[PDB]
Order: structure tokens, then C-alpha cells, then sequence
């Protein structure tokens, strides 16, 4: 790798590692916000539109039920969560600019993208072009690049995850599932069709799952529709781990070859895994027309802006019931969060 790339991880990994080891708490509460409207919801969570009522800025809150963490056995992950999307910085990842904790939730208040999910846009649109899925795919690529060398694996990448911003750019949000790990990891969590063999089977698992999934990512963009998929999640593991997958006549040649590579069952053979790391994928004739620099750099001009009409346009979201946001007047599970 050229200097300049080692000198700058080398930086990131040191800015990382001081706020992983003093995090940052409690640094607003809910009675400085408005609550504008319900973006997503979830088995212990949810997500919504607020307003900081002195500054008027816009933000997403996650609000999770710290009594249905517990019952569904996600404290570790919720920990991992705040504690790493405190402590990251990079162009395309989400910024968390609170958090907060109460007598019955947990609170992450990140900045709202208004343009909204790749997924709907996808579904939308019908499929990507090459180009427009590599402008894209180029921009997980260098964040996977980031958060390896932090030891860091998301492990939950799917379009629903990627938000498009002002200027077309991504912004990887929702790190639930996201862990620091030196080695293996054996946590069964993600998402079906994006689950890479040697998660499904139970094995002791690293990185390459990230760069399994990009595979499936890139697949999906191109396509419309993912590789492996089904009515049962059995019947989707069994694609998955059978070594074989279908590719659309129109896909070009070098698309096929990158993806047989990330789709690779053997993690000890897939691109992202072997001795040239993530330059494998980087020099792939599928990215010969990408300046590297000129993405991290957000210079290149995006295939397409999300239509919205200011900060606080929820348009590119649906809709959801509004429950209440109720705060216990006992402490719950306290201890159980105590880092938060």
C-alpha cells in the first residue's frame, strides 16, 4: 500500500482507539427535543424524526426499550453499538452527535439523512446501472477498508442500511450488529440473504463475512433482487452454502468475475480475505474507471440526489403508527447498562 495510505489508517486508528477507551455519555436528554414522526420500528426499538428546540436542528433518535434488550438478549451488541459509533469517523458512516439513557430507554441521536434508504430507492428504480452500483459499492469498499483496520466488522450490510444523502453519497447506518473483534467472532446475527456460509454453519467467523456481503450488496444493486433467495430462510441457507449462483445475461463479464470472488464459500479464497487484503478488490477490472481519492474526497458527482424538500422533509420514509415514548418512573436494568 502506498505511504499515504498506511499513514492515514495508521491516524484513524489512533483517533478511533482514544475515544473507544474513554467513550462519550450522557451528553443530552429527551426534553431537548420535539418528536416529529416515526421513521422505523422494530422488536425492541424504534426510530424517529426530532428537533433540538434551541438549535432547530434535525436529528434521527434510536430509542431502544432497555426491558426488551434484555429479554431478547441483545445487551452486548446495543453496547457495541453506541460505544463504536461514538468513537468512528468517516465520510460515509452515519455521525451519532448524542446519547442518552433514562429510566427505561436507550437513546442515539445521529444526524437525519432525509433521502432515505438504498432499498426503497432500489425497489423504485428497478435495478441499478454498473456504474451507478460501483459508485456505490466503491464507497462500502473503502469503509470496510476503515473499519477492518480498526478491527471493527459491521456485519449487517443490506441496502436498507445505507442512507443517501444531500449530495447522493452514502451513509452507513445502524450499527447493531457491528463488533470489535481481534480474530473470530461466533455471534449468529444479520440478515438472511446476506449471510455469509460460514456464519450460517456455526463456525468461528472474521472479517470476509463483511466482504461476502458486499458481494451479495453489489449482486442486488446490479440485479434487482438478491442472489440467494426463498420463502423460508432454510431454504435461502441452502443457496447460500452450495457454492453455485445464476448471474443476468446483462451483467458484464467483469461484474461475474468480482462476484464469483466475493461470493467465494471458501472464506480462505475470497477477495477481502487473502494475503493483498482489500486491494484485490480495489484493482479488480470492475473498478478500473474509480478514483479511489476522488470518492473518499466526495468529489465525484453522485447518480442521483434524492428529491426532498428541506432538513426536515420525512417524504422518502413511510408510515408508521405513533406510539408514546414512555419513561418509567423506576430505574430498569441499570446495572445491565451501566456503560452506556
Amino acid at each position: 500500500e502506498q505511504e499515504s495510505v498506511k499513514e492515514f489508517l495508521a491516524k484513524a486508528k489512533e483517533e478511533f482507539l482514544k475515544k473507544w477507551e474513554s467513550p462519550s455519555q450522557n451528553t443530552a436528554q429527551l426534553d431537548h427535543f420535539d418528536r416529529i414522526k416515526t421513521l422505523g420500528t422494530g422488536s425492541f426499538g424504534r426510530v424517529m424524526l426530532v428537533k433540538h428546540k434551541e438549535t432547530g436542528n434535525h436529528y434521527a433518535m434510536k430509542i431502544l426499550d432497555k426491558q426488551k434488550v434484555v429479554k431478547l438478549k441483545q445487551i452486548e451488541h446495543t453496547l457495541n453499538e453506541k460505544r463504536i459509533l461514538q468513537a468512528v469517523n468517516f465520510p460515509f458512516l452515519v455521525k451519532l452527535e448524542f446519547s442518552f439513557k433514562d429510566n427505561s430507554n436507550l437513546y442515539m441521536v445521529m444526524e437525519y439523512v432525509p433521502g432515505g434508504e438504498m432499498f426503497s430507492h432500489l425497489r423504485r428504480i428497478g435495478r441499478f446501472s454498473e456504474p451507478h452500483a460501483r459508485f456505490y459499492a466503491a464507497q462500502i469498499v473503502l469503509t470496510f477498508e476503515y473499519l477492518h483496520s480498526l478491527d471493527l466488522i459491521y456485519r449487517d450490510l443490506k441496502p436498507e442500511n445505507l442512507l443517501i444523502d444531500q449530495q447522493g453519497y452514502i451513509q452507513v447506518t445502524d450499527f447493531g450488529f457491528a463488533k470489535r473483534v481481534k480474530g473470530r467472532t461466533w455471534t449468529l446475527c444479520g440478515t438472511p440473504e446476506y449471510l455469509a456460509p460460514e456464519i450460517i454453519l456455526s463456525k468461528g467467523y472474521n472479517k470476509a463475512v463483511d466482504w461476502w456481503a458486499l458481494g451479495v450488496l453489489i449482486y442486488e444493486m446490479a440485479a434487482g433482487y438478491p442472489p440467494f433467495f426463498a420463502d423460508q430462510p432454510i431454504q435461502i441457507y441452502e443457496k447460500i452454502v452450495s457454492g453455485k449462483v445464476r448471474f443476468p445475461s446483462h451483467f458484464s463479464s467483469d461484474l461475474k468475475d468480482l462476484l464469483r470472488n466475493l461470493l467465494q464459500v471458501d472464506l480462505t479464497k475470497r477477495f477481502g480475505n487473502l494475503k493483498n487484503g482489500v486491494n484485490d478488490i480495489k484493482n479488480h477490472k470492475w473498478f478500473a474507471t474509480t478514483d479511489w481519492i476522488a470518492i473518499y474526497q466526495r468529489k465525484v458527482e453522485a447518480p442521483f440526489i434524492p428529491k426532498f424538500k428541506g432538513p426536515g422533509d420525512t417524504s422518502n420514509f413511510d408510515d408508521y403508527e405513533e406510539e408514546e415514548i414512555r419513561v418509567s418512573i423506576n430505574e430498569k436494568c441499570g446495572k445491565e447498562f451501566t456503560e452506556f
